[PDB]
């Protein structure tokens, strides 16, 4: 993997592995989600840096508020996929990472992604606007003119997700993370939530359709002795409305929607 | 990804990824477990397999994993390249063996070694059988002929009989169940998932203050749709040893038994 000629984006090549694919022998969206995580990490390494700089000074971290993924073709087992990624200021409101996936044999786009990150405090968890000296550390590693994997004005990735109302059409109750769901700081990694959201999609739908789009808001963390319930309801191509909530008091941790095409 | 000069062994290089490491920024045994699986798969393809022979596909026969044994000296750090060599051998009519060496790509030193016992089973009836000469011949031409053992030792902890755990268990993790990321391409629970289930009953205290040196795990039954697992661990003991049992939380049917051996950091 490497920074491009201008050092304002990063590329990496991945070979899809045997345990990385589902029953179509194409990559799961979770594998895809982990390669974006991975390529985003190596791009932080390359520049100097989760990707903190003048943040751990005041005990501050970046944290995913929203993931959005559109897949045209899921790479097959043995296929090389190329992912290019870059980061942009959304002023002091925001901070965005976009990805592009290409077939490394055709150079053709098979998938694109985008995400929103905000400041916190690993301790108090309180949201924080981005200061001047925080935009003087990373904005030298970012494109200055807007560059959007989702350019389209009023599209699928900027719009409000409603809260699923009881009763839910479908549910998988009592989901618990294991140690393999934890990152190196012992937090459930953003990708397990994607897994829990998809767990309440019926097998009939997975077996006959293909996931075209996922959109996931990150509202609260699950703390490895919390148990999640996962709720889905057909809102409709099939579309679903998603809610993850703590098994007990019913506290929201994620809401999302998904969009499937008939195979 | 290539067969060696003599095409009786296969080598692959893996770079350790961010989401593949634990609290020490070194790869988890499960990540190791997955790279051993990935490299075994690429070696089957390399000699033209899928790892069923011509006869096996005809007779609805598959290779199943009876025992996994893994000994790690050093877990490769996030960003480190790791080289794994793997090879198979006839264990006569009983079944096959697959053996792995893990090396550091920079120093060339062994950092781990694994070994496994594969038995032949009917897909459908789920019924073990011995290796017909018709089959032995089809894969023997892809195996070393002189024994080549990752675990040569005259009394190695890879071939020793594992007791069943007596109730009450010292530790337990109750109600474990697979999600879709736990399934392989043919919709069966991935063999690595049981490693993680086994290790869920090891208390955090041990994990935070020791390293896993040795895991030995026998496979007795699989998780066959809607099943829920309980995980049982009891200390059998510098070195902490454990005895392990997985069972279906209903009838209490055994699926796995195992041991682990941890050293203080
Ligand atoms: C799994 C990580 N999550 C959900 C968070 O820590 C979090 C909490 C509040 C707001 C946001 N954006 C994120
Ligand atoms: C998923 C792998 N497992 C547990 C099996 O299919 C199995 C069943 C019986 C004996 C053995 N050795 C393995």
């Amino acid at each position: 993997g490497s920074l491009t000629e201008d050092g304002l984006s990063y590329k990496e090549k991945f070979v899809v592995r045997s345990y990385e694919v589902g029953s179509n022998k194409t990559a799961t969206v979770e594998t895809i989600a982990n390669l974006l995580q991975e390529v985003g990490c190596n791009h932080a390494q390359s520049v100097g840096f989760a990707t903190t700089t003048t943040m751990r000074k005041l005990h501050l971290i970046w944290v995913t508020a929203r993931m959005h993924i559109e897949i045209y073709k899921y790479p097959a087992w043995g296929d090389v996929v190329e992912i290019e990624t870059w980061c942009q200021s959304e002023g002091r409101i925001g901070t965005r990472r976009d990805w592009i996936l290409k077939d490394s044999v055709t150079g053709e786009v098979t998938g694109r992604a985008t995400s929103k990150w905000v400041m916190m405090n690993q301790d108090t968890r309180r949201l924080q606007k981005v200061s001047d000296d925080v935009r003087d550390e990373y904005l030298v590693f970012c494109p200055q003119e807007p560059r959007l994997a989702f350019p389209e004005e009023n599209n699928r990735s900027l719009k409000k997700i409603p809260k699923l109302e009881d009763p839910a059409q479908y549910s998988m109750i009592g989901l618990k993370p294991r140690r393999a769901d934890l990152d190196m700081n012992q937090h459930v990694n953003n990708v397990t939530y994607i897994g829990w959201v998809l767990e309440s999609i019926p097998q009939e739908i997975v077996d006959t359709h293909e996931l075209q789009v996922i959109t996931l808001d990150y509202r609260r963390e699950c703390q490895q002795d919390d148990v999640v319930d996962s709720l889905t309801t057909t809102t409709s191509d099939s579309q679903f409305l998603h809610l993850l909530r703590l098994s007990g008091d019913g506290q929201e941790i994620n809401r999302g929607t998904t969009l499937w095409r008939k195979k």
